[PDB]
């Protein structure tokens, strides 16, 4: 897998923001994460907060497209987002803000790294495993 830069476009929400990618606006959707909604569930907005504020601050975001389908039915990018050199996916998991997803497509090559961060977000009670 490699990483190619991106520029942000807009902060949707905790699964979701709006890039620039090669050029054109793409909105993508994180891999192997389902965060509470605002669109409110619990910790929705928590976790749309945390992205934005990751999102925003950071000087370099970049994509990363796993092995597998890389777009969705709706027509999202399917990826791993990183600001500055920090997986945006694992961040949120990490702190309780997220669970790990299904796998979709053959897109897995994180799997095991977000199920480890998950298991010890749990240990920890934070947030949606309060």
């Amino acid at each position: 897998l490699h990483k190619e830069p991106a520029t942000l476009i807009k902060a949707i929400d905790g699964d979701t923001v709006k890039l620039m990618y090669k050029g054109q606006p793409m909105t993508f959707r994180l891999l192997l994460v389902d965060t509470p909604e605002t669109k409110v569930e619990k910790y929705g907005p928590e976790a749309s907060a945390f992205t934005k504020k990751m999102y925003e601050n950071a000087k370099k975001i970049e994509v990363e497209f796993d092995k597998g389908q890389r777009t969705d039915k709706y027509g999202r990018g399917l990826a791993y987002i990183y600001a500055d050199g920090k997986m945006v996916n694992e961040a949120l998991v990490r702190q309780g803000l997220a669970k790990v997803a299904y796998v979709y497509k053959g897109n897995n090559t994180h799997e095991q790294l977000l199920r480890k961060a998950e298991a010890q977000a749990k240990k920890e009670k934070l947030n949606i495993w309060s």
